[PDB]
């Protein structure tokens, strides 16, 4: 970092000498006409090169020595250390005609060294260190280095409808402890020379990005400015003599989404006073750059932690429910919420997406998932219209996978579409466009348009098998459930019948044998479960899954008016996952040995495994169980900035 | 590339096989109830695998051989070349009960073998290979590979007052000669097996950023089809027996700008076809990318072409006079205009860019500069009003430089800007965005608001010293026209006068020492070497710039009520550049031994090179010979797609 000072004529400039830069001096233009030479004298703490095109000889404190003027040899000054005080570091030219030993006239420089650097946690350590040289620049990977700021999604004051990053005001004094520190630290003299002043400052694009507040009267009366943010640029900092640090601490207001890359800056600046109506020269300038941390999906392979339900019709972790006026007739909260999570280094907590479908619980989360150490987001289509698959039982994510010689630690997000050649159904593009910058979790689109509802979780869900790892990757098959029933018809069984209790139950008397007779059903279920394994490709291909990872379950659907599928028993790959031990809704097969065939199957084949499963009794409205249930789970021990997507 | 294939119950499936991928067939499905085992036979071109959990054993052609019914047991199924037949490539599979050696059912797959491979020229030689594995990535690097498509900027045909991508129609034949080839290459029997068609299409995203053509009845009565482009996202292509190509020519509408990467892609996908009201299902899909090439600036050390000026008061390449009703009153043909260039493998040609200025000559480039082989593009601004730092004397370009291990090839765009914290003048956000989005040439932002026009070309050039490399930054300084005229001053000359010939001229005398005697001036022209100095640290950080590359002009600026700079005499940094060969404006100073002494100045600066000056008459209007005039150049030999920005 060179610097350009230039002397001037007959005269002694003042200037301010940041360390970590190097001044170039210009000794040849203040020079009087008709001197053919220059000594220089100058301070202890001053170091003086003189350079002739390149080749620089360091001087000694008082020269007693001439150089021939020349616009080509120069002066290279560089400072050690800060000030004791605002001189007394120096640099003075004298120049001499060659008819003399005697200076005609003399230039100099007085130098006031200071240290100015603007500094964060580049090496995600959970503390500040002293100029981190990659604190400007945001690195991918373990050995990489940037800084780390967290939105505040959270609300630390029950009184107010929103979230802490909504605005420019600061309460509580925990709220701190979600920001991101950083300190401004200086070195100097008592006080800074005249016309001087340190700035902080932001771009105005990234003014609802970020904020800064500072905290003042600690104890006491103790007070929080916002010093950036919102509809502030600039703040003018107090100089304090000696070394002293200021604390800050940054929040962010937004998360990343399309147009924002995650990445934010701050400056900090040393202005010299020029004249009036003249703007302040920056002679320094030292930059910071956050990066907001990625909103992150939580798999069915991680350890549960609470488990949630709307009301009602009628193990080792708790269980929220939502009662009456919350629930305002709406069942499902699993297509209103998604559960997630957002870290820093030693900071973070769970952060909930709320789905732009603005169901009669809409009003639910805000009203109030939202709390102390526990999140907010929402983004709420303008010009697009929301339909079924904006429902969060289309959102799902996958566990960690490898895929050709690519790691995906957090896993995949997996989202519900329609083939691009349709016209059908697709999630809004806000959300898409949201899940996608956090791009940590690499989004990717299923195809669940051949369903009426339009959901992921219908035709397919992971369950941890104690390895721990591997996940089986559950899918529907309405094959298997063809020839399950077809087994237990040559078994003499195929005049048993489905729905016991219930309707009709048996006054409509649908029976293993009229249902394998049915032709238009069988047709519809083939092209099912042709819809089944297209989904099961692009898992296979974009997952790395081989044909050993996958388990189908049997599974029936009907075709309605709209060429699409619904349940024709309740679905079983709607089930919930709690470490093993399967919530799958409960079939209402067919009886052989006084046994549901469906649940002894499912039974056979997962109970080989760690699981152990269980039944729910629900399916008009209609969803199975995850439609009627969504779990918080715990996040991944992997931190995301060591990923490189 | 494994796609999911199952048998049906007693019954012979039919399918199309796309070579480049493998089935993984279920034949357990088909099973019927009571089988114990199933025996297998199959074609000589289908390679049947059967696979027990990851074991697979390759079988022959007919079987004689039973194998233990199994949802893990399962088929692999590999093709190795296009049938000359719908059929005749077959596996059939017969099933065992344990009690006979006879089957009971059999279940059969009828493979039709095609090759279909969208192709485009990713090794970037100038012609299309075979499936390229990375047609479906783009990758910087002399060692990546990628498609690269030009967007046409110009106009065949001169009827018309638009450039040739802003319509969807093609009609002089030269215009493919821009466009970039994309070939369908296919391999099959004599037709398609029923319910299947081939289908290009594109996202409605990419609608307005490519557009692609087909050639029909060559010779004859010709005719350009627009398959692809604005308001058509699909076209459904006619298959043709045996080995077959068709030729398609693709052309980018759009620039590489904010929002727009200047990556597009084309898909193409086998559809077959379910039933009425249902989507067609995209059996396989083949994906090629395209990156749209950037514009790139011509820096004054390149070999020029052509020189521009306007009219107009009063060597080896042409000149270009823009005449009266093009003039319209404006003299500025380096504010309107800046010459660029864009580059494909074996095509390309001169692209212009039109400044939003919009001065009265704002009808002059379309009217015409465009033309064949000439380009043309424009950004205007919405919501943010024009001032004079959009005009493109304020654009300018570096050498190929290198700054710290990091190589810049194309050298780097320098626009002019002020403090952020200044509030003062600033280049439009679009146009910003623009160059930004180019991103091969990384633009820089210098500070040319100290002075009344904004130009960055007042206070810097840059001349080739035919090394023939290192190009000599040239600047202006205040500070050596005080301190020359201070030494004449000392030779006695202090009563020589400046401005000789037209005003006052001696009537109102300006001299040496009358200059050198202002006070207020050379405070102003301290300031103004400060305003320099500080571009000059900027120049030499970003663009690796040591002091030994700047030579310091003599120039003289005054101080307007706005506190800007304007020429007290004709700038000479001003100048235009031609091989060596120097245009610099005339400035006028005072004479001694009957020459001006600037003049003899910068010639005793740049003359000891191979630099041969030139000066010109002009200045209250007011600008010097960079503001009146503007020179094409010829552009880099380095290909812009072996960089890594
Ligand atoms: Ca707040
Ligand atoms: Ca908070
Ligand atoms: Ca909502
Ligand atoms: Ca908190
Ligand atoms: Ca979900
Ligand atoms: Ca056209
Ligand atoms: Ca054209
Ligand atoms: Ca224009
Ligand atoms: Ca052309
Ligand atoms: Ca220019």
């Amino acid at each position: 970092r060179e610097r350009t000072v230039r002397l001037q004529y007959g005269s002694r400039v003042e200037a301010v000498y940041v360390l970590g830069t190097y001044l170039w001096t210009d000794v040849y233009s203040a020079a009087p006409a008709g001197a053919q030479t220059f000594s220089l004298k100058h301070s202890e703490h001053v170091w003086v090169e003189v350079v002739r095109d390149g080749e620089a000889e360091e001087v000694a404190t008082n020269g007693k020595q001439r150089w021939l003027l020349s616009p080509s040899t120069t002066l290279r000054v560089t400072m050690s250390q800060a000030s004791t005080e605002a001189s007394s570091d120096k640099v003075t030219v004298n120049y001499y005609d060659e008819e003399g030993s005697i200076p005609i006239d003399q230039a100099g420089l007085f130098l006031t060294a200071i240290e100015i650097s603007l500094d964060v946690d580049a090496d995600r350590d959970g503390v500040v260190e002293k100029n981190n040289p990659k604190k400007a620049s945001w690195t991918w990977g373990p050995e990489g280095q940037g800084a780390i700021l967290l939105v505040n999604c959270d609300r630390e004051t029950p009184w107010l409808p929103k979230e802490d990053c909504r605005d420019e005001k600061v309460y509580s004094k925990e709220d701190l402890k979600d920001m991101s520190q950083m300190i401004l630290r200086t070195k100097g003299p008592d006080r800074l020379p005249a016309g001087y002043e340190i700035v902080l400052y932001i771009s105005m694009s990234d003014s609802d990005k970020v904020g800064v507040f500072y905290v003042e009267n600690p104890a006491a009366g103790q007070r929080y400015i916002h010093i950036l943010g919102r509809r502030k640029l600039y703040h003018v900092v107090k100089y304090t003599g000696g070394s002293a640090e200021l604390l800050f601490f940054v929040e962010g207001l937004c998360f990343p989404d399309e147009g924002f890359s995650g990445l934010v800056s701050i400056h900090v600046s040393l202005l010299e006073y020029m004249a009036q109506d003249i703007p302040l020269t920056p002679i320094f300038t030292d930059t910071v750059i956050f990066r907001i941390a990625p909103w992150i999906m939580t798999p069915n392979i991680l350890p549960p932690v609470s488990v949630f339900v709307c009301c009602m019709k009628d193990t080792n972790c708790e269980l929220k429910v939502c009662f009456q006026y919350l629930n305002r007739g709406d069942r499902w909260i699993q297509d209103e919420i998604e559960f997630g999570y957002i870290e820093a280094p030693h900071k973070g907590f769970p952060v909930v997406l709320d789905s732009p479908r603005d169901g009669n619980l809409k009003d639910f989360p805000v009203k109030e998932l939202l709390g102390p150490d526990f999140g907010y987001v929402t983004r709420e289509p303008l010009f697009e219209s929301v339909t079924s698959l904006d429902s969060f039982g289309n959102l799902e994510v996958s566990p960690p996978v490898t895929v050709n010689g690519k790691t995906y630690p957090l896993g995949r997000i997996l989202i519900g579409s329609s083939f691009p050649l349709s016209g059908g159904r697709r999630m809004t593009k806000v959300v898409r466009d949201f899940l996608k910058a956090q791009q940590v979790q690499a989004p990717v689109e299923l195809y669940s348009d051949w369903l009426t509802v339009g959901h992921v979780d219908e035709f397919m869900s992971f369950v941890p098998i104690p390895g721990t790892k591997k996940f089986l990757l559950l899918m529907a098959s309405t094959s298997a459930c063809y020839k399950l029933f077809r087994e237990k018809q040559k078994d003499g069984h195929g005049e048993a019948i489905m729905f016991k209790g219930l309707g009709g139950m048996s006054s409509k008397r649908i029976t293993i044998n009229k249902i394998l007779s049915n032709e238009s059903l069988v047709q519809e279920n083939l092209y099912f479960q042709r819809c089944l394994d297209w989904n099961r490709d692009i898992l296979k291909k974009e997952l790395g899954l081989t044909e050993q990872d996958i388990i189908d379950l049997p599974a029936l659907f009907k075709m309605d008016e709209d060429h699409r599928a619904r349940a024709f028993f309740p679905n079983m790959v709607n089930m919930i996952v709690l470490d093993k031990d399967l919530g799958i809704p409960k079939p209402f097969g067919p009886q052989v040995e006084e046994e549901c065939c469906l649940e002894m199957h499912v039974r056979g084949l997962l109970e080989p495994l760690g699981l152990e499963c269980t039944f729910i009794d629900d399916h008009k409205f209609l969803g199975e169980v995850h439609c009627g249930t969504n779990v918080r789970r715990k996040p991944f021990t992997f931190k995301w900035w060591h990923m490189v997507p």
